[PDB]
């Protein structure tokens, strides 16, 4: 048995820049990975079987990202002759990151199921293969499978390596569920912010476009993004309901997370510039 890890991430920034006709919106934004997140498991079968025997809470098994990255793997290898006959795996997971919470769970748990089984069946595929392969599954796979801290464009996955400084954070997450679509098809959402260089975007204040949106519908945001911004600057990371606070020290992070109210749902880690999966890979 094998053990891998699955990180969250944070956007330090989010900025809309537009929206193409198929739906989906171009941005420019800072990927960051957290030490921070799920721990997948897995045993490879010789009859070809893919079952992730954890379930996720409200999440069918063919409906897992899980699930639909080790199929898609599958197929792929297979179309071109590169997966060892009855190839298979049983797959376990120990969640951290709440469902849907903003962290990227779900796109992070996708990534590293393609890596860990790439490696483990001995596929061979190359990164911007698997990366090519993670972006049909979610828009925040490609930066996962990738593994560093990355300026994205596009709609993530045009990837250039940064390396943001590793800040300590403490990470809330507020009590209301916030449907990615519902964000991003919301009429009041920027989509005009303009296309600036790394150069100007390091300098400029770190802002987050989905935020004004998330915090007006969304009363629980607004509530947890007020309590932690009389500490630290505070932002929304992905669409989501997911606040976070900048630290420059893991203690004074630690010590406004015990003054912390419960309803804040609040944990401490640090950024990391090196996806632990990629870091565990070596
Ligand atoms: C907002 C971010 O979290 C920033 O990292 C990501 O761009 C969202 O990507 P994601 O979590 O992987 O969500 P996806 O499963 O890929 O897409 C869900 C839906 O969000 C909207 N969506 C997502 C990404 C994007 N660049 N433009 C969009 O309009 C689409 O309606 C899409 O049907
Ligand atoms: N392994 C998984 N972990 C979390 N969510 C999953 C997984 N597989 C499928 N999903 C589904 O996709 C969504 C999870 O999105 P996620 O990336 O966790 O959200 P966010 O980016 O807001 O943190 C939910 O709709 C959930 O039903
Ligand atoms: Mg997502």
């Amino acid at each position: 048995r094998t053990q891998w890890p699955s990180p969250a991430k944070l956007n330090l920034f989010l900025y809309i820049t537009g929206q193409r006709a198929d739906g989906y919106h171009t941005l420019q934004t800072l990927f960051q990975f957290l030490d921070y997140g799920d721990t997948i498991s897995i045993e490879l079968r010789d009859d070809g079987d893919i079952r992730l025997l954890t379930p996720v809470e409200g999440v069918e098994h063919e409906d897992n990202l899980i699930v639909r990255a080790a199929r898609l793997l599958m197929k792929t290898a297979a179309d071109s002759g590169r997966l060892p006959t009855g190839s298979g795996a049983n797959i376990s997971i120990d969640k951290r990151l709440p469902v849907g919470g903003g962290l990227g769970g779900g796109s992070s748990n996708a990534a590293t199921v393609l890596v860990a089984l790439n490696h483990l069946w001995q596929c061979g595929l190359s990164m911007d293969e698997l990366a090519e392969m993670g972006l049909t599954l979610g828009a925040d796979v490609p930066v996962f499978v990738r593994g560093h801290a990355a300026f994205a464009e596009g709609v993530g996955e045009i990837l250039t390596p940064v390396d943001p400084p590793e800040k300590w954070y403490l990470v809330a997450h507020p009590g209301v569920s916030i449907p990615t679509p519902v964000i991003f098809k919301d009429p009041e959402l920027p989509r005009n912010t303009p296309k600036r260089s790394i150069e100007t975007l390091l300098k400029c204040e770190f802002s987050n476009d989905c935020e004004v949106i998330a915090r007006k519908r969304f009363r629980e945001v607004d509530a947890v993004l007020s309590w932690l911004l009389e500490y630290a600057p505070s932002r929304l990371t992905g669409t989501g309901a997911c606040v976070f606070a900048e630290f420059d020290t893991e203690s004074e992070a630690r010590q406004v997370l015990e003054q912390a109210p419960e309803w804040l749902n609040g944990f401490v880690a640090k950024g990391v510039n090196l996806s632990p999966l990629h870091r565990a890979m070596l």
